[PDB]
């Protein structure tokens, strides 16, 4: 059954069992849901109410523009013509950009700086706990993620409607995350997040004040396939969550990722610079003919 | 209570009462819901299933493009990033364009030609019934709508998600329709359509296999304010309709609209060409300075 | 012949003749070209080189994105597929926004603050010179433009290619400017700006280090038709200017514009709040039915 | 010096020398310019005048929309705000779509059907001439391009302004064409097309009534590197061409491309299905993690 982990229990006598759940989650699920994670409910509830406030502003503004755009063509804009989807990204590390993102309150910007510093601390704690389970030095993964300027840490803030009906959302393509460790905060209890475990869809159980954690492709490389990045997809439920803060703690652009030499005995995962993996992901690496001829010879 | 009108009863002994409901609806509601309207359930159910099929194709295509667009920026497209709103228009009269609209099946195009001819016949029947209640010649409104080339008749086909939550949709601007007579076919029974009667929102009652009819600004002019066009808005409900075919039967561009001289005794509504009203609606009429100076002198 | 005015000559013995040219320009041309205007060539040449630098960055960035967008569809982006047009606005008064506009250098932002303060001083000087020619109190127009928070002052920065060929640009719609006083700085000497004087197109003569000034609709109201806002259009020449900084000094949103009572003897121009004129200009004023019925009755 | 080839001379006594020029062009230039190519000047001049007519319609329409869009925001659209770039594609083989492309005259559609049939005949002639020079069977390349349904043949029609200045266009990325054989028809004599021969830019010489031909990546594979696809880019000149019809004759999606076994003695170019090469080109092939791990191991 799905790993739900009370993170505070790692401080007390039930540490061995809690670290075991994390080990089990990392090896067999690629995902776990955290509660009692050292981020107050007051802080999370602030983030929710404020983000929903910003969203409400954007939709009232968007409708005024739609009515004007549509009226230009001699057509009445209905409320049913609304694009309810809104998403924007907030970079934190190595260079923050919360001061430069358009159309935010100063008190909103300040709470997201507070939210980001809290999350990188949680992210870095979890990586240390992983380091311990793997039998590795403290801060090995933080070190490996660093590169020169430091690790890439940012947050995708999204607000969205429910899906019109399930059968449309069926047959949609899933993915594994290319990054390092990914921390999802949502409103409600129902995430609408599904894992593809043994050919079948398992829903992430609903939990209030939770943070859902999962491991990306980079940690699979570093652990030499031991902690695998798992196939998944998020879908908006009819009476579930309609707000998602997805914070990605990835390696820095120039960080050289490779399997930790300790975790290699008797195939071997590759060595590469993180930006090149992301450049492959975005289709930039085969923009000339000679590379394409290499690739077609390999196949 | 809201006028629900069985149109077949106009053929039988209960005609007087049915015409009375239409008169009451036209004068005090500006809206009525038709059942038994001479369009088979089989024909409507075909239109629904086929349109939803086309919509499903567009969303699977749209997601493939989104995943590719987002991957270009080194970002994973989630299903929650989907724009579920899709809308396109089908002109019928005076010049049909169902053959030229991109990405439709031939069997779909053919059903919409069949659907359009059925609706203009219903539209023109209703106008005659209105002519009778007003004490006017048969086909007076059809005549008045004609102009030179004939009346404008088309259909807005829309598919959309539910609204994330009510409080966002609250405070949204309502309208009266600028056109002639407007016929709304929907799936489900719940329209999500609201009238603004005496300062308060009244929902259009849910009815299966119904066509909701309402009168636009042009009929108010022609009736000299007797049949007023009513304030309204449509909002997508959480478990209501998610498909809307809104067919507008408006006057032709060059049609001269004015109050029928019979309906004038002891202020008088204006005379104008329909295209000029629509050019005013779209803000094209005050594109030069001299017109603006006229308007500011009037205020 | 077109009014070219050396502004420094207003300090010396040739003031009467220079003020006469301004009077003539304001009454019979609606336009004049300033030289020796109290903005150093060094300051203007800085603005040019820096803005062209920012533009070059945007086009290299835009092409990288186009190549990626087009490659997504299995198509090679040619250089001939480039959208060379780029335009952005910089608000100065009442609230500056040069700090918040994306993708600018700090040294660029700082020069535009310096450029803006210089131009509002020039703008306000010219309005005083107009006040003198009209026989009005010093700062009357600045006062009238103020409202509550102060006048609207901003700058449209544009970079663009030449027009493919003249015959495409022929038959294009001209305008008068809705605002107050409009100050155009360009690179090159050839503006590509044309006036519509007595039914015929007159080119603004080419002059290096010039600022082209023209009067908008608001000054025509305030002068009771004496200083008329003139029809014009700007067109990119094959070997002329390819950069335009158009700074608009308009009245504040809440400023009540009306003909100065001194300038009224034996029709009278209207009184209105500036925002309402701009709301009429944008087609927002006839978004409901009752207003439209007023307008159609007037016609 | 650049290969300019009179194609009619292949019928007469000067055939050996003309075929030698084609061999030289194919081996050392990857490009040649055809004259007297069996497409009348009357037919080409029709294509030019008609396409420019369609373009003029689109720009007058685009400006009307821009003026309305910009006026919505309380801003005057200048002619200098125009996006002059317009481009659309016309599929011919295996399935024509000239009947379905929006906003074309019937007489325009018909001329493009006539133009397409002429070009595929020219394309297939040239491939036979190449087959002869390579020492291959007649129609070997046409056969190899076929797959199941037949070869992909279409035409990119583009209209565009000149580049604002050269130094912006400098440092822009060049390419080789991924397709088969590519035939460029232009107005004017100046193409603005440049080859990257021995590290340096060579302009394609200006010639009236010419068709510029070049070889893509697929022909390099089939010839086992003998006929190489050459680096190039097209740039709009200040007083050169402003219209480009680029017709691509590529292999069919399912066509298996590989080096002709005759042309292999003592590295070997790869075998692949054409769609997979184009799927690699568009970045779709590394959308999952396992493929990316293969690619990073190879590097
Ligand atoms: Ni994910
Ligand atoms: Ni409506
Ligand atoms: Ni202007
Ligand atoms: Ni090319």
């Amino acid at each position: 059954n799905f790993p739900i982990i009370s993170l505070d229990k790692v401080n007390g006598v039930e540490r061995a069992a809690t670290m075991e759940m994390i080990k089990d989650a990392c090896e067999n699920w690629g995902f776990f849901e955290l509660v009692n994670h050292g981020i107050p409910r007051e802080v999370m509830d602030t983030v929710e109410k404020m983000t929903k406030g910003h969203y409400k502003k954007c939709m009232e503004q968007r409708f005024k523009e739609l009515v004007a755009s549509k009226a230009l063509e001699g057509v009445q804009a209905e409320v049913t013509d609304m694009d309810w989807e809104s998403t924007f990204f907030l970079k934190h590390l190595p260079i923050s950009n919360i001061s430069e993102v358009p159309d935010l309150d100063e008190e909103y910007r300040e709470v997201m700086r507070d939210f980001a510093k809290r999350l990188e601390k949680l992210a870095e704690e979890l990586l240390d706990l992983l380091c311990e389970n793997l039998g590795l030095e403290k801060g090995y993964l933080k070190n490996a993620f660093y590169g020169s300027k430091g690790p890439n840490f940012g947050t995708k803030v999204s607000n969205y409607p429910p899906c019109p009906k399930p059968d449309l959302i069926k047959g949609l393509r899933a993915h594994t995350d290319a990054g390092g460790i990914i921390l999802l905060f949502q409103d409600d209890k129902v995430s609408g997040l599904q894992l593809l475990k043994d050919g079948q869809w398992i829903d992430v159980p609903p939990m209030r004040h939770s943070i859902v954690v999962n491991l990306g492709d980079q940690l699979e490389v570093i652990t030499n396939g031991k902690y695998k990045s798992v196939m998944h997809r998020v879908i908006a439920q009819k009476d579930g969550a309609r707000m998602s803060l997805a914070s990605f703690y990835n390696p820095g652009s120039d960080a050289v990722i490779y399997p930790a030499p300790a975790l290699v005995e008797k195939q071997v995962y590759p060595k590469f610079v993180f930006d090149d993996y992301m450049k492959l992901y975005a289709g930039l690496k085969f923009q000339a003919k000679e590379p394409r001829f290499e690739a077609m010879k390999a196949m």
